[PDB]
This record gives C-alpha cells, sequence and structure tokens, in this order.
C-alpha cells in the first residue's frame, strides 16, 4: 500500500525530504513542523496557513515569495497545535503583521484562532480569513458551515500577490473577505484515502468525510454534469460573467482523467456563454491516495484578482 | 513497566473496565469516551469536567450524585476533543444548564471553550470555571497563567454539593469564582511519568511538565518545608485563619509516605496557629506512575464551603 517507514514519523521524514530537495524553504528549528520561505524578509504582510498532513502539496508546496510565508503541518488529517502555529506566526512576521489563512474545519479554526490570541498577547498584529468554499453539504460532522477545500490554494495566490505588492494587513483582510465569497468548490471520490466498490460519492471531504449522495459508477461526462450543475445553482450563471476554473485531483487520479474531465466541463459551460479567463489542472490539494477530483470556480469580479492569479511566484508547487 | 494491551487502546479498555466494575456510571453510546453518572436527572445544574487520561481517578472517579454529571476522557495527557465534550454537555444537561470545570492548560481550555460555543448554538445554557491552583511557576510551557491541578477535585466537591442543593447556574458560577481564588497547590516529583536520579523536582506538572527547581534528595520534612513555605507566602498566613488540606499522591508514592509527609506538614503548621478544619490524604489526581505528591490548601472563607466538602456524595473515588 504505502512507501513509508514508521507511521508516526511520516510528517517529520517528509519535511526532511522536502527541505533536502528544495533548500528554498526551511524547517523551523528541528522542533517544529513548520515550513517557511527562505525569501528575505522585507516588511511585507506575512501569510500563514496549514492544516493536517495528507493534502500535499497543500500548504508546504505553496510556501514562497508571492504566496505563503510559512505552512504549519499537523499530523495526518489533523490540525496543527496552537503552539506550532503560534511559533510560525512570530517567526513569519516581517513587521507588517500576519494574516492567517484557515480552512473551515472545527479543529483548524479552533487551533489557528487560539494561536492568533497567543500571538496577539505578544503584540503581534494578526488578521484571519476562513475559507469555506465547499458547497457539498453544510455542517459536515462538526465543521460549522462549509468545509474549506481546494479553493484555498487560489486564496493563497491572490492574497499572496497582494502581500507581495506591499498591501497593508487591513487591505489584504478586506480582499480576502471579498475573494473567499466568490470561490466555490465541489468534488467527488471514487475511493477513500487510506491513513497510515464500483461506486462514487459526491461531496466527499478531503479528510474522507462523507458526502451527500452515493451513486453507482457514472461516466466522466455524467460526473461533470453533476458538479457544473451544482456550481451553476450556486453562482447563478449569466452570460458575460467572468470565472476562473481549477480542476484538482485527489491524489490517485491520473492527469489523463483530470483532463478528460476538464474537457467535459468545457462542453457543459459553452452553453452558459460565460468567459473563462483562468484555467488550471492538477494535484494541488490532495487527500493521500484518494481517487477523485474536485471542481473549483472563482467569480472574477475584479480585474485585480486575475492579475494576482497570474502574478509572479516562487514556490515548490506553483 | 506497564500492565496494558495495545497502547492505543488504553483509554477505551480502561473505561470498559471502569463501567464493568462500577455500573453506577455509564459510558455514553460506545462511540464516546465520556463517563456519566447513572443518577436520575432531576433539574439540577449539571457539572462537566475532564482532561487527559493518566490522572485517574481524576474526573471519572468523581462522577456521581453530589459531584460531576460526566467526565470527558481524552487520550493520555491530552485534552478531550470539542466534539466529545460537546456530546457530554448535551447529554448531561438536566434543564438547568451546565457548568464546565476546566483545568488551566492551553489544550483543555481551548477545547472546552469551543465545546461550550458548540453547545450554546444548540441553545444550551453553559457557564465555565477555569481552575488555576498550581502556584509552582507561571506560564508553564504555554499554559496561560497557573496550571490546574489537584485542587480541581475540591472544586468538584464544593460545586458538586451546591448543584445538588438546587442552586442555579448563576449562583454556582459565582461560587466557583470565589472558591477557585482560595485554592492553592504546589507539588514535587521524585520521578517522571512514563507514557505508554536521586534528585527531586519542585513544581513538576501533572503532565510531567518541568518545575522551577531541581534538587538533590531531600528528607520528607525538608520537602514539606519547601511546600508549606511556598503556600505560606501565597496565602499570607495569620493566626485564626481557617483552611482545609489535601495531600495528594502522584501515583507511585505509597500511602505510608504521604502520611509521613502529612505529619511533617502538621508540624510546620502548628507554628502558624491556623485552624485546619478539613484534611484529606491519597491519590486523587495522579500522573500515571509518577513518584511524588502535592500539597493543596483551601482558605475556608465561608462556612458553606466546609459543609459542601462534607456533603453527601456517591462517586467511585469519594
Ligand atoms: O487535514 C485536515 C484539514 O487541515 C484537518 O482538519
Ligand atoms: O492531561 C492533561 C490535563 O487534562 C491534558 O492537558
Amino acid at each position: 500500500e504505502k512507501i513509508i517507514n514508521q507511521p508516526q514519523d511520516v510528517v517529520s521524514e517528509m519535511l526532511d525530504g522536502l527541505t533536502y530537495a528544495y533548500g528554498d524553504l526551511i524547517e523551523k528549528v528541528p522542533d517544529f513542523e513548520i515550513i517557511q520561505r527562505k525569501s528575505p524578509k522585507s516588511g511585507k504582510v506575512a501569510l500563514v496557513s496549514g492544516g493536517g498532513s495528507g493534502h500535499e502539496p497543500a500548504h508546504a508546496g505553496f510556501v514562497g515569495e508571492g504566496m505563503l510565508s510559512a505552512a504549519v503541518c499537523g499530523a495526518i488529517f489533523t490540525s496543527p497545535t496552537p503552539d506550532q502555529i503560534y511559533e510560525a506566526i512570530k517567526s513569519a512576521d516581517e513587521g507588517a503583521g500576519v494574516l492567517l489563512i484557515i480552512k473551515n474545519y472545527l479543529g483548524d479554526v479552533m487551533n489557528f484562532e487560539m494561536a492568533r490570541e497567543m500571538a496577539e498577547m505578544e503584540e503581534i498584529k494578526v488578521e484571519q480569513i476562513i475559507v469555506d468554499d465547499d458547497i457539498a453539504v453544510e455542517n459536515s460532522l462538526y465543521t460549522q458551515g462549509r468545509r474549506g477545500v481546494a479553493g484555498t490554494v487560489l486564496v493563497h495566490k491572490i492574497l499572496g500577490a497582494a502581500a507581495h505588492q506591499e498591501a497593508s494587513l487591513d487591505e489584504i483582510k478586506d480582499l480576502a473577505d471579498k475573494v473567499v465569497k466568490n470561490i466555490k468548490t465541489i468534488g467527488l471520490a471514487l475511493s477513500a484515502a487510506t491513513v497510515p466498490d464500483n461506486e462514487i460519492e459526491y461531496g466527499v471531504g478531503i479528510h474522507s468525510e462523507p458526502g451527500y449522495r452515493r451513486e453507482k459508477m457514472k461516466t466522466s461526462y455524467e460526473l461533470a454534469t453533476e458538479l457544473v450543475g451544482k456550481l451553476k445553482e450556486e453562482f447563478k450563471f449569466e452570460a458575460g460573467q467572468k470565472y476562473g476554473i481549477l480542476v484538482n485531483g485527489m491524489g490517485a487520479t491520473p492527469l489523463m482523467e483530470q483532463f478528460i474531465f476538464m474537457n467535459d466541463v468545457a462542453k457543459l459551460l459553452t452553453e452558459e456563454n460565460i468567459e473563462i479567463l483562468f484555467k488550471k489542472v492538477g494535484n494541488y490539494m490532495t487527500s493521500i491516495d484518494m481517487a477523485g477530483l474536485s471542481l473549483t470556480m472563482i467569480k472574477l469580479e475584479d480585474d485585480q484578482w486575475l492579475k494576482n492569479l497570474n502574478e509572479d511566484v516562487k514556490t515548490i508547487s506553483w
């Protein structure tokens, strides 16, 4: 099944593999599972994110100039602890403050917010944005509202650019609020992640949370029909509207299948006469070895957002 | 070293052993590590506490009529998760509301407070009290302020009685605030807990947190001199004052040694001409197999507190 060593070492061994390979990030003093960018501090707002391990490249792979300052990596499918996050906050600060980018899950939000409080007692200026883009099915388990998924990666990029453009904590906070409201995602799974039949489930969570509907095998086009259909209901498509699109694989789905799926999406959208100005395909927020994918659309209600999506970055995975 | 089975099963196997032995408590639907009293609900304020496992009998042993409604047991030395606690809140409520008794540690407080919020969204009335009785040494690791230790057990008993006497959530909240401020504790360790030399450490934490001073072996009387000395500085002893006393063993310290220590404490206190109206010795909040003990004093600034300490209860460990 897995290429690993001792199951309780996977996070540390991975991060050591990561830093060995890409000296361009660093692991904070070999006592913390935090990956920080080597890019010299220069009074930019610092962006900090993270969550459970098992979603690679999510977070650590988006640490670099133009995106995240640091990523705090928890245990597999488990939020980082507030001390880890607190350490990342105070180590990432450049003098302009820190924005927390938090995926909407009970644990992640609890932890990051506590870390925030800790960091504020040390007089660090910190704001937060909670990403709740998953429109699958409301209050999954104990997630309060919508789960935060692949769309988070776009939030990193868009805010990443703004921070790199010397915007203030306040401005970036205001932008995050507008941006997150215009990002919607829905995914599906052909299989569940394995943590160290002929059926599919719509709306599966990235931690292998249950979805809203189980179905016997459907074709790519049929699956695409379901997902675009849901996103169409959410955004209420009108001709002339501008969107970006991200097709994101869950880990064990070949690129071939993601592009076949992209093709189907394209077909389903031509009817809508909307303008797709940004397209992206690949494994950006996975779920270990889950077979499946998700479809993310961002309504481009501001020319700056596209410019930011296309802004220069130097990360491992972008 | 240990009598256990699979290290990851210790909490569940223990709780199953507990319920088998003492049907008088129950484990909530075999999906939660919550121990609730079988005592029939009757519109009393419900008391809920908990924390990491490894401090037995702490919490589960004090679940019964006259004390706690339920205890939420986490992994070893680890706070329970907010969902577990949330489930205990809504299952313990009798219609009069729920008071959370939380030991002051970063994790416990984070978790219980989140659980509180969850429970309040379901319109459950909940108050909280954070116990910070450990005067050892301030902001240990990330504990914000003083750690919550053995004195918590007294808080259970005193509030336990009040709730049993049909006091309202508000009144009980007000009492907790006054009570916790008058409870102070300091302990020491001859050895650290082992989780599944000739030196002692003063102010060791119940999770094997570091203390304030390490010392080569001292006699019982010398150790007692240190502890009473610290508590004397805290309370500022004056003749005529009334106190209760709890000598609490850490798990691997024989009762013989706890009584020899009690004897030394008595001697050191006779000079103070204070009135000791309540005395108690034994293993009430342990730390696995730690050799050591702690000394807890409660200033009895209200005749009701003593009456409550002596009030009837039906728990496993009191
Ligand atoms: O891995 C999950 C998302 O971070 C934990 O909630
Ligand atoms: O076991 C410890 C006290 O509950 C965890 O903080």
